[PDB]
């Protein structure tokens, strides 16, 4: 046994290992995003943009946990990191349902292993899930959904001039 | 084909993607060795952020790949991303020894592609090459084989004070 | 021979001269667009600046070509600049369309003698294809290609509120 | 006719548009002028500015010309520019002979066209020549003139010596 | 083998141990034509520090090649320091004609090693003398070139003020 | 004779290019000093820093005997600068123990050059010798002597971490 581990179970030590790839999945996943929106012909750069800043966000997100493990006296163990859902988006509004999607499947994530701690009673790993993921996962997805809302008024997918009038305004 | 495309062979955009990949590989490798070194049983924070700074640099040039695929009208297809070949790095020195041969792994794939481009007369690709990745990848394995001989010259692995004073002195 | 020239092979030097018009030619084409943009059955003074800097930078492009002759002993040879091919340029998604077809063919130009300085093994003149022209050329491509994306977003030719839109937003 | 048209005459539109041709064709001896002192066989780097900033000079008053040509609501009509007279210019005092003879021939065309647009009652157009073009005229013929004064003045062409003090201390 | 070494060629690692012998040659040679114009009988002070700084140029190039050794693992090979060709250097215009010569012949030996690195398909050598030496050394050339110019415009060697002009006017 | 000179023997004059020599010999040995310790297999930077830096002093004082000779009206005559005595230098110690054997061989050139002077009643050489050179000398030696005692009581050349402390605590 590590010699600063106290009071913290090996459940919830697996499932921090398990929640960390999932957030460097959802960073790879916006990764592609980025990507496919830099294209020529896609070619909205602040939506690729709003991408790569959530791909670097979920990142860090990772490596929060990679250090929290260590603090705690767990032990980081690696797996492969799955390739994204899609290689093409389709568009903005596709995108932003897709990114809705997977933020409330990490955010679902989050609140099994809250509740794993609290049934183990770990007060400091729900503590942490609380404030440094919780938070941000909420606001997070309001964001997305109140992109959605604009896209859909925009008259996404078929308006070409309401995609163009987004990338301007909304994430500019 | 992407209206923006000349000269770029589809040879060349597929060595690309499989480099970025490569990349990312490395990228994942160095996180691996900081969260090794950051362990409460290990405990050699400069050596921890030591590769972590190589694994943002190896990111970064990832993320360059996808960039100049975009520029060239080349698709970005990604790939899985294999977990790293251990779990356990040893000691400062076996760390930095896996760090040499990554690194002259990184470099072959580099200069491979770089011959591949010469073959398809493709000047752009070996000016991209050359300027953005050639002469860091030699400059940082002139780096860690020097860390290397330092290493030995510490008494690594038996020497513990050694090892102490190498994470002092030679790591930022 | 002039007592400076050497490595520096006449098929090469002629080649730099046919360059350095085809630069001016294209020059003046953007110049044409320019003031296209700024007449007052047009008016759209971002286009119309777009290419005013165009112009500007194809001809510091020729500008370098006649320095380069020089330091390397060549002797500059001027020819009449052929006039534009059209006097007109529809709209901004025509004319568009027709920079990049333009730079297209600047660039295959470049490619070529780049090819030529490669086979007649001139490295320096290689270099200062790569590091002067070639780099830029690709960024503009991209630049002008993800212009006419947007554009056709934006419902080119027929929809001028798009136009509007796309003079206001993505030039400046 | 364009809507913005008043008392602009066909014969001064037309000639505004051969004003604007002549104008880059000095652009373009000045240019020539340049590279031949640039040259390491003639090598009078300041001689070679002097004509340098001519050549920009001339191409700002073609380019000043293309917009007032736009501001009147005549259509701007571009023809090849013709290639300089020589490709080799001698020595400092023929070019200046050379430079003498160009600016008068431009100042005569200026004086023309001042004289076409009186006899068609323009009177701005009248004043366009007279502020923007006449004045700069007579300041760069009565500069050429003295330079051509101090040329014979210190012996050229023989005197290689006066040359070089010329390049030295009367171009800046 | 050393442990940084990958894809250097022996033959290359000889080329650059032979080339900043040369340099260093070259240094000593600009170090004998500063010590000849400061003499009291040639007492041409701007003359001899313009020698004195192209001595201290090739001298920092030379150090360069010992650092690219040392980075590909490399193993620098000194060798003597041939004396200079003359003891003294008669006139400005004798010892620019030499130092063109030298210069020409520090070239040739850059272009042959670029070609031996072409040959031997190392794109780091190659780059390495690109960007560090090959464009150096064409403006050195030209630079040179034009004092030649100059010097015999002055009236060299025969023509003692104008070799005392040339002192002031074109160096330091 | 040179108008300048006025009690300077031809014997002293002969020492001088003597000792410039030697100097330029003292100064390609710590060169080949430098390039030793920035070997991959050595990697002891500041010890190669320290004896750039003293080849860079020995190299000066090369030049301050040239200008010694021209402001005398004696004659630099320059000879072939030999290749040091090794090409591999041992370790921190072996170096520094052939550094002090180096500078007691420069410090009894210069006595002997002073010991000249005062037979041959030269006091401005013998006053240039004192100020310029001799304590200097004496500094440097003392200096190197204390680095000596310090590497052997850090137990060089078997005690690796006495050798790596020494680089990072004794130089620059
Ligand atoms: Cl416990
Ligand atoms: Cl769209
Ligand atoms: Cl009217
Ligand atoms: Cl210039
Ligand atoms: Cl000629
Ligand atoms: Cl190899
Ligand atoms: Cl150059």
């Amino acid at each position: 046994v590590s010699q600063v581990r106290q009071n913290y179970h090996s459940d919830c030590e697996a499932a921090v290992n398990r929640m960390l790839n999932l957030e460097l999945y959802a960073s790879y996943t916006y990764s592609s995003m980025y990507a496919f929106f830099d294209r020529d012909d896609v070619a909205l750069h602040n939506v690729a943009e709003f991408f790569k800043e959530h791909s670097h966000e979920e990142r860090e997100h990772a490596e929060k946990f990679m250090k929290y493990q260590n603090k705690r006296g767990g032990r980081v163990v690696l797996q492969k990191i799955k390739k994204p859902e899609r290689d093409e988006w389709g568009n903005t509004l596709e995108a932003m349902q897709a990114a809705l999607q997977l933020e409330k499947t990490v955010n679902q994530a989050l609140l099994d292993l809250h509740k794993l701690a609290t049934d183990k009673v770990d007060p400091h790993l729900c503590d942490f899930l609380e404030s440094e993921y919780l938070e941000e996962q909420v606001k997070d997805i309001k964001r997305i959904g109140d992109f959605i809302t604009n896209l859909k008024r925009l008259g996404l997918p078929e308006n070409g001039m309401g995609e163009y009038l987004f990338d301007k305004h909304s994430v500019k």
